[PDB]
DNA sequence: CTAGCGAAGCTAG
């Protein structure tokens, strides 16, 4: 059995509260933190080693910052993309817990499909697609999971119309998902909830979240061997109606053999 | 609207 979380907590430093609260109850095996915001020096190591865990991270002021936290060591880590190997954003970190080779990933969000940041975001899912292949021909388990910042279909917006095209949304970003999935991967979500609104961000503007209205684009995508063994997925929407909130709501998939 | 940086109003999401 396995229970991995995955979190864009937005700012560690903010929520580490509430992340040492969802390591407490109902604890997963793995969790996984995207957004830290904070430099690799001032990752809350000792605060979680106190409570059992082991921590890999990669970190740096400000900006982005990827987290594994696991009860196993994590093994083999592996920092950002060969393809990529100039990025200085801090956005993929890899490591091998339990025999499961988890692929944490806090993805560009791309601002607007005129934006830089958008072929940015363009050529930055090309070298994850890469590097993703070459880890599936050597891991059977193999977990790539966070914040995609990608809305696979017009299900997972709660407005198809308004966002035509829209950053997140349009058929290009859709394409590189896909282009993700044709690899071998499962959207474990919709495996398990193949229909409905499973929204993952809600806007801090507007209510959004009262509204429920929002976007599937916190995923948790799985090997074929994972995918068999699947046997749940959830939206912990109780952490995101909690006080001071992130934005996104924690993500959670439940293994077994 | 929130969070960072840093002292105000951009950048980023
Ligand atoms: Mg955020
Ligand atoms: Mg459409």
């Amino acid at each position: 059995a396995m229970k991995i979380t995955t979190w864009n907590v937005n700012s560690l430093n903010v929520r580490l509260p509430q992340v040492q609260n969802l390591l407490a109850d109902n604890p997963p095996d793995i969790l996984v933190l995207q957004e830290l915001k904070l430099d690799q020096d001032k990752f809350p190591a000792a605060a979680l080693q106190m409570m059992g865990w082991h921590c890999v991270w990669s970190g740096q002021k400000t900006y982005n910052g990827v987290a594994i936290v696991s009860r196993s060591v994590p093994q083999d880590v592996h920092f950002g993309l060969p393809a990529l190997p100039d990025d200085p954003q801090r956005r993929v970190i890899a490591a091998t817990v339990s025999g499961v080779r988890v692929i944490n990933v806090y993805c560009v969000n791309g601002e607007a499909l005129d934006s830089p940041k958008f072929k940015y975001k363009e050529q930055w899912f090309a070298a994850l697609t890469e590097f993703v292949r070459d880890e599936m021909t050597r891991h059977g388990k193999l977990v790539l999971l966070g914040n995609f910042n990608i809305a696979p279909a017009d299900a997972d917006c709660y407005d198809p119309e308004k966002w035509h095209e829209k950053i997140h949304c349009s058929s290009v970003e859709r394409q590189w998902f896909q282009n993700l999935l044709d690899l071998g991967l499962t959207d474990s979500l919709r495996q398990v909830h193949p229909e409905g609104a499973f929204y993952t961000w809600f806007d801090y503007r507007g209510a959004m979240f009262q509204r429920k209205l929002g976007l599937r684009i916190d995923h948790i995508l799985v090997s074929p061997a994972m995918a068999a063994a699947l046997k749940d997925v959830r939206v912990d929407l109780e952490t995101r109606a909690l006080e001071r909130p992130s934005d996104h709501a924690p993500v959670t998939a439940e293994f077994d053999w």
